[PDB]
C-alpha cells in the first residue's frame, strides 16, 4: 500500500456519563486533517478497545470514517484474543469505507506461533481490506517474533506490522524475511526515529494526538533522509515519549488532550483511571517544553 | 468461609465441531467428586474463558453447577478487562448457584492500583456471591501487588485472592496485611506445596485436572503440617509441573485429558491450538511417571 509516516493511534473521547463524544470526536478528526496527519487509527489501545463493547467500537470507527470524509485514511482497530471475535470485528467493519485493519495479536491466553498464523490467516480470509499485524508483548504476553510474522506476508492482503517492542534491530530482520513491501511501522514513539532511520515505513503513535505538527516533521524527514532535521524535530518533543507514560496510554495522553482543550471532557472508562495529581506537573511541564500552549 | 484444599481449574472439554462437549463436563465433574478434589472453578483461564461468549461462558458455568448437584462446590469465573463487562458476567451468575467467583485482574489494559481496586470495588458492589481476586501478571501485564490487594480486604464479599506468581515470600506479606480470615490460594503448582506449608489456604491448579488424588493428598498433608506426607505426594507428580506448560495451558493438560480419555476429544479454540507433535513424548513420560495409566 501507500500509508505510511506519521499515523495517530487516536483517543476515543467520553462525555460525562462516559459515553462516546461524538462531537470532540469530530473536532479530533479536522484537527488531525489540518495538522498534516497521514492517517488515523481508529479503536487501538490508545483508543480503548478493551472497553468499548462492539456495537460501540464499530460505531467509533464507523463515525471517525464518516468524519474523515475522504480527507484522511482511517484504519479500524481489529484485534481480538479470540479468532472468532476478531473475524466478527472484521465482518462488521468491511462495509465501513476504512483503509485498513488493525489487529494486535491475542493477549492473556498466550497462542503458539502456529496458532498466531491461524488466527491471522482466518481473519485475513474474511476480507479484502489490508490487515495490518500489531506486536506488542508488554500487554499481550506473547512475542510474536519475525520469523513468524514471516509466515504472513503471503498472504495478499496481509500488508505489514506495527512493532511495539523498541527494538529497532528488528527493522533489519523484518526486511530481510519479508521483502522491501511488507509494511513496517513503529508502534514505540521513544525508538521511533530511530525506527524510520533503519528503514521502518511510519510510526503508529501516542504523541502525535498532542503533537501531530512536528511528529508529521520528525517522520518525513527521516523517511527522506534528512536526518539533522529529524533529530531537530524529536528534540523539541522527546519529553513527551517518556511522560506519556507515567501511567498507563492512554491514561496520561487523554489528561494532555483535554487540558489542551482537544476534547470536552477527561473521562476514561475503568478499569482504567484519570492520570493522578502525583504526575500533572511532570506532564504539563512536557507539554511547556513541546511548545503545547496552555496553560 | 469453608472452601480451601484442592481446587481444580476445569478444563472446557469440546466436541470436535468445537462447541460444547456437555457429555464430557458431566463426567469432570462426577470424576472430580470421585477423586475427593475440594471445590470446581469452571471457566477460569484453564477453562478457556477467553474464547468462550458471555452466553457460553455462563452455560458453562451453569451445566457445572448442575451436574455438581449440591455435591461439590463450584466457582464461577468472572473476570474481564472492562469492568462494565466484569459486571455483566457477574449478574448473570447471581442466581446460577456458584458458592464465589473467581476474577482475573484486568489484562492487557494495565489499569494502575487505584483502578483495579476501583473495579474490583464495583463488580463486588454488584452480588453478594463471595469473590476471589486472581493475580498472574505473567498472562495479564500487571502485577496486583499485597499492599493493593490489602485495601480490598475490607469490602465484605471479596474473600481470598488466587496468587498465580510462584513468589511464596508473598504468603507472609499477605498474612500481615490481610488478616487470618482473608484465604490464599496459590495459582502455581510448582510452588503450591510450599505455599501452603507457609501459610496458604489452598490451590486452584491446573495439575489436578489429571492427578486429582494424589494433588488432594499433597493439599490435605501440607495443610495438616505434616510435611513429609506432603512431599511424598509432590514427589510423585511434580514432572507434571514443568510439563504441563510446555506451550501456554491449557493446550498440554488438555491433551493429557484427552490422551487419558477423561474427555471424547481433544479440540481447543484459536488462537489455542493443540499440543505440538514435539511434546507428545515429553508429557507421556510426565503424565507415565506420575501413575497415569495411558488409555
Ligand atoms: N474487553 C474485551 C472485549 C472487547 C470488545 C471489542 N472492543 C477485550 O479486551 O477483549
Ligand atoms: N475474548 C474476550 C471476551 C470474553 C467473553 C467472556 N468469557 C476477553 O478475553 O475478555
Ligand atoms: N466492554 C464491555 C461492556 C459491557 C457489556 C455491554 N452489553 C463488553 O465488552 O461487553
Ligand atoms: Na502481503
Ligand atoms: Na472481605
Amino acid at each position: 500500500h501507500m500509508i505510511n509516516g506519521s499515523i495517530v493511534a487516536l483517543i476515543t473521547p467520553l462525555n460525562s456519563d462516559g459515553t462516546v463524544d461524538y462531537t470532540s470526536l469530530e473536532k479530533l478528526v479536522e484537527y488531525h486533517i489540518t495538522e498534516g496527519t497521514d492517517a488515523i487509527v481508529a479503536v487501538g489501545t490508545t483508543g480503548e478497545s478493551a472497553t468499548l463493547p462492539i456495537s460501540e467500537h464499530i460505531a467509533v470507527v464507523g463515525q471517525t470514517v464518516k468524519f474523515a470524509s475522504g480527507r484522511i485514511p482511517v484504519i479500524g482497530g481489529n484485534g481480538a484474543n479470540a479468532t472468532a471475535e476478531a473475524i466478527e470485528l472484521t465482518k462488521a467493519q468491511n462495509k465501513l469505507g476504512v483503509a485498513a485493519m488493525l489487529g494486535v495479536t491475542p493477549y492473556y491466553n498466550k497462542p503458539s506461533p502456529k496458532g498466531l498464523i491461524a488466527h491471522y490467516t482466518a481473519v485475513a480470509a474474511s476480507t479484502d481490506i489490508p490487515q495490518i499485524l500489531y506486536n506488542v508483548p508488554g500487554r499481550t504476553a506473547v512475542d510474536m517474533l519475525p520469523e513468524t510474522i514471516a509466515q504472513l506476508v503471503e498472504v495478499p492482503n496481509i500488508i505489514g506490522v506495527k512493532d511495539a517492542t523498541g527494538d529497532v534491530a528488528r527493522v533489519k530482520q523484518l526486511r530481510d524475511l519479508c521483502g522491501n513491501d511488507f509494511l513496517l511501522y513503529s508502534g514505540d514513539d521513544a525508538t521511533a526515529r530511530e525506527f524510520l532511520t533503519l528503514g521502518g515505513d511510519g510510526v503508529i503513535s501516542v504523541a502525535n494526538n498532542i503533537v501531530p505538527k512536528l511528529f508529521k516533521l520528525m517522520c518525513d524527514a527521516a523517511l527522506a533522509g534528512d536526518t539533522q532535521a529529524a533529530m531537530a524535530a524529536e528534540d523539541q518533543i522527546k519529553g513527551l515519549f517518556s511522560a506519556l507514560f507515567c501511567e498507563a496510554n492512554p491514561i496520561p495522553v487523554k489528561w494532555a488532550a483535554h487540558k489542551m482543550g482537544l476534547i470536552s471532557q477527561g473521562d476514561i472508562r475503568l478499569p482504567l483511571t484519570e492520570l493522578s495529581t502525583e504526575f500533572h506537573g511532570l506532564l504539563l511541564d512536557a507539554m511547556k517544553n513541546a511548545r503545547i500552549e496552555v496553560k
